[PDB]
């Protein structure tokens, strides 16, 4: 059934609440278990988002493996993307560790360090070229090369080096700065444009490893990312665009990591987004 007729639908009889939780009751439940040992209680934002044991992501090290974080593998889409937590001050090292040996080209933050006067994550990459960071735990540096500030988005290059090996690498820092602290943007068209430079920039693209998408929790404005570039790929790839099931598509990613979008509003905006960005493609 196509989707915008069905959008406005959906909003005639008022019934986006009545939707969610049919997705949320309907969703995968698999063990977190490794989420859950006590030695991991302080590598964890939130007690009650954790990533399954089968699609975590693991740290290349014998003493602790673990991060909150999931690879989300789109076999028709042909895309893969890690979604994770914001990072924590004892896991900044874990993060760039993790960045370092999945091979990924770019970083994708949909938050602000601050948000609702608290803190949402970690200042977890440099401010000025000449103060770089070193990360002791895991033997990396980052320094920041340069920063393009956009109205609706910064975007940065920064130098990774493994002080192991010497060897170097560019990362790509795309920082969506205008999601609102309350509620969705009025409009998807900053959002869409911010989707369009992550993948004109070659970090979605199978020559590098996944890209990592982040936000405070790494479920609801990453689901939102993650979910809007696959809708938008499959329209592409398929004879009848029309086909394409936004609510199917997320059920998939959710067999990957519990909770992705966490409200019906994020998932009338999802809709909306992938309305619109369907529109502006169209010839
Ligand atoms: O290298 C790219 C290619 C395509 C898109 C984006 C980038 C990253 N740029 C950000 C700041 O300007 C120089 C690098
Ligand atoms: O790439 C195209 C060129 C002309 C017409 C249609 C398409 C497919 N779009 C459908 C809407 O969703 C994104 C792809």
């Amino acid at each position: 059934m196509e989707m915008e007729k069905e959008f406005e639908q959906i909003d005639k009889s008022g019934s986006w609440a009545a939707i969610y939780q049919d997705i949320r009751h309907e969703a995968s439940d698999f063990p977190s278990r490794v989420a859950k040992l006590p030695k991991n209680k302080n590598r964890n934002r939130y007690r009650d988002v954790s990533p399954f044991d089968h699609s975590r992501i693991k740290l290349h090290q014998e003493d602790n493996d673990y991060i909150n974080a999931s690879l989300i593998k789109m076999e028709e889409a042909q895309r893969s993307y890690i979604l994770t937590q914001g990072p924590l001050p004892n896991t900044v090292g874990h993060f760039w560790e993790m960045v370092w040996e999945q091979k990924s080209r770019g970083v994708v933050m949909l938050n602000r360090v601050m948000e609702k006067g608290s803190l949402k994550c970690a200042q977890y990459w440099p401010q000025k070229e000449e103060k770089e960071m070193i990360f002791e735990d895991t033997n990396l540096k980052l320094t920041l090369i340069s920063e393009d500030i956009k109205s609706y988005y910064t975007v940065r290059q920064l130098e990774l080096e493994n002080l192991t090996t010497q060897e170097t690498r560019e990362i790509l820092h795309f920082h969506y700065t205008t999601w609102p602290d309350f509620g969705v943007p009025e409009s998807p068209a900053s959002f869409l444009n911010f989707l369009f430079k992550v993948r004109e920039s070659g970090s979605l693209s199978p020559e590098h490893g996944p890209v990592v998408v982040h936000c405070s929790a790494g479920i609801g404005r990453s689901g939102t990312f993650c979910l809007a570039d696959t809708c938008l790929l499959l329209m592409d790839k398929r004879k009848d665009p029309s086909s394409v099931d936004i609510k199917k598509v997320l059920l998939e990613m959710r067999k990957f990591r519990m909770g992705l979008i966490q409200t019906a509003d994020q998932l009338r905006f999802s809709y909306l987004a992938v309305i619109e960005g369907a529109k502006f493609i169209m010839g």
